[PDB]
């Protein structure tokens, strides 16, 4: 079950590790 593909984390730490994108 590739569920977790969404339960991995989701919250990009308040849109920072995600918003930064590849920590650019």
């Amino acid at each position: 079950g590739k569920g977790r593909w969404l339960e991995r984390i989701g919250k990009a730490g308040g849109i920072i590790i995600g918003g930064a994108l590849d920590h650019l």
